[PDB]
């Protein structure tokens, strides 16, 4: 339905701008509103008035609208509208916004003793996870990483993840003398 896709981060604010734009003295109203719950969460109607819906929302002389700290609520279609002194309707920008939580510094867990390695991370939506040792790639998966080895070790395994928001990544020391 012909929205810019957009990604934020739960918890982070995000802006919405148009750079399709410049403005001027022309322009007599600038309205943002919030397409499911039809209502306009900010508006420029001239130095008539600064209407904001509440302070989660920040609209600047730019026309470009802040959404401070993102909720799941937010996930939503915006729509920009803006017209000069003559009635004309100058633009009309549209954004679909969509939210994920930002991911978490993965952590790495293991067992000499039974030869075996973990690495998860507890925050992040649809996160990817990749495992490397020294440098070179093990497996790249959705879910918990396990990897298990059988002689002795002292590697350095490193173990990242992310997702459009976040990327966050943990490397440790690993060393089993293993007798
Ligand atoms: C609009 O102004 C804000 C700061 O007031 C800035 O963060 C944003 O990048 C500007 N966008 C444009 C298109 O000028
Ligand atoms: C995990 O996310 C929760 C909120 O969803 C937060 O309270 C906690 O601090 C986060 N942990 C990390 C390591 O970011
Ligand atoms: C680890 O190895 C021991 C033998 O040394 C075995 O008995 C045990 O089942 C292993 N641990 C797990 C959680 O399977
Ligand atoms: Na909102």
């Amino acid at each position: 339905t012909n929205a810019l896709e957009t990604w934020g981060a739960l918890g982070q604010d995000i802006n919405l701008d148009i750079p399709s734009f410049q403005m001027s003295d022309d322009i007599d109203d600038i309205k943002w509103e919030k397409t499911s719950d039809k209502k306009k969460i900010a508006q420029f109607r001239k130095e008539k008035e600064t209407f904001k819906e509440k302070d989660t929302y920040k609209l600047f002389k730019n026309g470009t609208l802040k959404i401070k700290h993102l909720k799941t609520d937010d996930q939503d279609i915006y729509k920009v509208s803006i017209y000069d002194t003559k009635g004309k309707n100058v633009l009309e920008k549209i954004f679909d916004l969509k939210i994920q939580e930002r991911v978490s510094k993965p952590k790495i867990s293991w067992t000499c003793i039974n030869t075996t390695l973990t690495c998860e991370v507890m925050n992040g939506t649809d996160p990817e996870l990749n495992l490397y040792q020294d440098g070179k790639h093990l497996k790249l998966s959705q879910r918990v990483i396990t990897h298990k080895w059988t002689t002795s070790l002292s590697a350095k395994f490193k173990c990242t993840a992310g997702n459009k928001v976040s990327k966050e990544s943990s490397v440790e020391p690993v060393s089993c003398p293993e007798k």
